[PDB]
């Protein structure tokens, strides 16, 4: 008989609740597109979001759909077209690639296409799997000195980097960061790496702080049943000034109040957590102090930068991951993600190698 | 006997419903200080809104306070120090001018200057008066060809520009203004003066509506009853697409959601209206399609390109001006802007040239 | 017999002189391609230049070469892929088409793209033929009231719009613009939609100055053999003031050197025209006051903007075209080109349809 | 008798070659001034440039001038006017300073105020003596873990960093900085604190490029007689792609050039040094692929931000005092400078305090 066939075990969501590991059809790439041996993915709330309530706000799955997103693997294979990847290459993947050259694309903007195709998203299948194909221009080479884990924590430290540069974060910079979560701790590490002189991160949490510190927050506040006005007024206390720039990652109505009353005048508070559709905030405080309110969506032109701060040892995002499963054993993985301790868990797809 | 002195008459609000008419000494230049003779004075609904509740948010006054902000006047005599102005020069008054040069001055936005000193908003005295003092830096040569009523609608023109300047109003754009009152319409001209394609004024006064056509809308749409969503689909409707920039002039929270609702992603929301403290609305779907949210508090280096402006004839600010009192005749003045019949009504303060 | 087959004429340079009227095969669109049946095209000194010289600068013909790069024209068929185009749109073609997603299509700056197609520039073919395929994403569809003429226009307007914006032209500006030939008159006519309180044009001929007053020119300046410092001294006595930015049009040194000393400190020198490979300037000079010089190299994002401005009737650029032929009169059309009269020479391939 | 008086002793440049310590009259600070007991006073090639010849360009010493502007002190003495500043205080002197709030103050660039005061550029006194009066909001309070020599270096660390924002610096970027002087070191200090990648600095000197390696430089490069395209050509083979941004610091033309043809496109080239009055260089090149041409004026709005990152240890500039001596050793400091051996020397002012 014919030798065995290679697998493509996959991790579905099938339902709330229902998640499966389950063999798919090996993908094909097209002209412009590169079959990927997937090595490592991280998983995020978004993921588990999908696996407990079977969506996120109108992103509902409605058919069986694989989850990850933030991953790197091998080049397997490339289509005709490929002139910059060749079979061997490690890289890591960026999951939002346009399906058309809209005038978003063309003026920089792609992440705001609206027909963007972006893994994990319903209905687009993620990458948890062992073969998966992916749109050649949203796959970068990795340098030998940054390892597929890194590659893989490119995703995350993204949304740090989108949002930094959308809050104007620069040189000398007093910054704040609400939470401490890992968006909170990639923003932090971005926005150290940008010049900011003095970073607050503020938290529910000590643990969490404690975490904070140890990566590089300059200060850290504790809060509890403080109101908005207090908590600005706490932040300011401990920076002896007002932030040129507060970034939100917790999507709670209380903490996005606090960032408007603490972020200076003509400053920027970007919204990165996701709460509800409806938020109750004081705009008439900002906007007689000029405070910026801008949101951010995933994230555009970051795999290259990102790439350059790991190579060069710009930045560590390594103390991040605190667990690592097999592909094989995604429901622990799971399940450990929802036990809330940790930052990064990481999921090893490929069983030749389960190194970082 | 000596010759009379000359007078220094002054609208002054003393509290809520207490608006009198009395003379005050004349000022006397400091070195960097013009005194002006003064000739016309726009009112608005600051002006107005002192007058009948004594206060404006946190600004409230707490002492006699003269009215006026919107002022034109001939330099009467000159602080040992000027250079730039002498006895005679026809001016246009910026009422904001900075008592100290902070970090908010050297970098630019001056209007942001927690300390800065502004004419009518208690309680720094305006110039709804026969003779004022005021900043040199801040006193502007008229060219002959730009009328004493040009030279005082420079501040309410100036609204227009640095709102539309914040929302990154430029050519080829699609804009909508919310509210058809004189900030609208101000920023009507100022967007259409910046190359936008097409502006899309909405109003619930299908009177305001037909003026706004008069003075260089392309579109009008007359709001009744219909939902923020509903709002959003009408104007898009009429656009054939969504607006890059909305400003909103009104400051209801409804007119806000549906701001948010219509403008295209990646592009700006301009919030000029002064209404509640808080403001319910849908951050999240502002922050999906990155719609940013900008506030605006007054204006900052608009003095000297509206000058330009109006002295090269590129924009009409005339039509705006539909009533014209002496100075003595103001309580018949604000009882006329309370009728919410007309645009701009102006003030003359000088005896001795009561002409536009 | 079967029916007659369309042709295919085109206009093809073999080398210095050698320009020819040939039949071509008829192009078939691929997947995200689209034919169109050529209506309007301009020609302009890049055309001339290569037909006299096959060469400019590195762009050398090394093979028969196609020319025509500023048109319009009507689809005739659609690939399997396009979903916003069908067959009788007519359509505006902007001329430079990315091969690849790179970092500079990906940054919003695709005419950086180093493997960019350009209809006409050697060795990719142009459009001066009766069909001719091209990207559809690259293919806008031009409004009922605007006319192919005007859709053909937009290609040179583009090259205005783009100079102004690096210009950073705005509301109340104050402009030099050297040269009055056809770039300089579309960039005049662009400072005036972005706002250009005052825009002032110098040129060696009184002729080419006396139209660009016809077409909007606040000031005129002709230059005969003054020296650099003389020019901008000037310039200066005319507007009271000097430019906040200048947009060299000639591409010659002694322009370019008056344009630094002319400009406005903080403001910026935008380099449109094609010199030598050498020029001596005073970088010091510059430096000092922080006088920006910025390159062009023809444009990116302008084809929706031009359109959506002639559509609103927002600019006029119909006074433009001086003359028009058919296309088999192509080489009447090049030998009046060369006579120096004129602005723009229009084109008409479309047999069933010589209008405008 | 009476009790002696304090002296004053100062550094004067009578003219070219003619250096004299003599005694000044002890200033008397304004109501918005403050008279500084002079502490730490750094020299760069302006104070002994204008030693040598009496003037650089057109600064020309036309009468004994004062040198130093490079400083730090205590606060001695305030106007009737100050309020952020009492004697006592430990203060860095910013040396430019506007005599008048014109547009380019307003704006936010007062470095282009052309009536700005600078210390030691005739005919403006410096400060390298005892005591010196000047403008209150120009002297800003040091922390108390931050040295005077640390607000000294302040002024040369602005010089780099207005320069990596002129040229855009910013996360993840590939820059290379021409010149491995003093300005050199700083701008690379600079640039790796806001974020780049990998610095590349080039110079004659092998030695000055070991000093650059000791301080950061990723990667150096001797240059000796190679050809403006071949010394691009080496910066592109050591960095494996073209950096973003150039800072050119040394003047020279081939320099310049080089930085031309090895910026990437769309990059920036940004002129800190200063050479001839005129430089030839490729503008073609730089214009067909965007490559900006920035030049820098000294600074504006670097203080805060300057003692921001030495107050919170982002940046260490301690290692470029080479030297130091107290004032009355000037003769000896100015001929130290010369030898070209060494980098900041530093000189003493206060006899009651000669430490760091
Ligand atoms: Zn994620
Ligand atoms: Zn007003
Ligand atoms: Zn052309
Ligand atoms: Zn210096």
């Amino acid at each position: 008989a014919a030798a065995a066939k290679p697998n493509n075990l996959s991790l579905v969501v099938h339902g709330p609740g229902d998640l499966r590991l389950e063999n798919y059809p090996i993908p094909e790439p097209g002209p412009n597109e590169v079959l990927l041996r997937m090595h490592s993915v991280g998983i995020c709330g978004s993921d588990v979001h999908y696996w407990e309530y079977g969506r996120i706000g109108n992103f509902i799955v409605k058919k069986p759909m694989v989850l990850g997103h933030e991953a790197s693997g091998t080049v397997e294979k490339v289509g005709s077209s490929v002139k910059h990847l060749k079979p061997g290459d490690r890289v890591a993947i960026e999951p939002g690639a346009p399906r058309e050259n809209d005038e978003f694309c063309k003026m920089g903007r792609y992440n705001l296409s609206p027909s963007i195709f972006f893994c994990a998203t319903p209905p687009d299948d993620g990458n948890l799997c062992r073969f998966y194909k992916h749109n050649a221009a949203f796959c970068y080479k990795l340098p030998d000195n940054v390892t597929f884990e890194e590659g893989a924590l490119i995703e995350p430290l993204s949304v740090g980097i989108h949002a930094c540069r959308r809050g104007g974060v620069t040189l000398g910079h007093k910054v704040l960061v609400c939470g401490a979560g890992p968006i909170g701790m990639v923003t932090l590490l971005v926005a150290k790496a940008m010049g900011a002189a003095q970073v607050v991160v503020t938290d529910l949490s000590a643990t969490r702080l404690s975490k904070a510190k140890e990566i590089g927050a300059d200060l850290v506040l504790q809060i509890s049943k403080e109101s908005p006005q207090e908590i600005a007024r706490k932040v300011e206390g401990q920076l002896g000034c007002k932030p040129e720039v507060t970034i939100e990652c917790t999507g709670a109505e209380a903490s996005i109040q606090a960032g408007i009353y603490a972020t200076r005048s003509g400053g920027t508070l970007v919204l990165v957590g996701l709460g509800s559709e409806m938020t109750t905030v004081p705009l008439l405080h900002a906007a007689i102090r000029e405070v910026d309110i801008k949101g951010v969506f995933r994230y555009c032109n970051t795999w290259p930068v990102a790439i350059s701060m790991l190579a060069s040892k710009s930045v560590n995002v390594k103390p991040l991951v605190t667990h690592r499963f097999p592909l094989e054993k995604a429901l622990e993985a799971f399940e450990t993600f929802k036990k809330g301790l940790g930052l990064k868990i990481m999921l090893k797809c490929d069983p030749s190698d389960q190194n970082p």
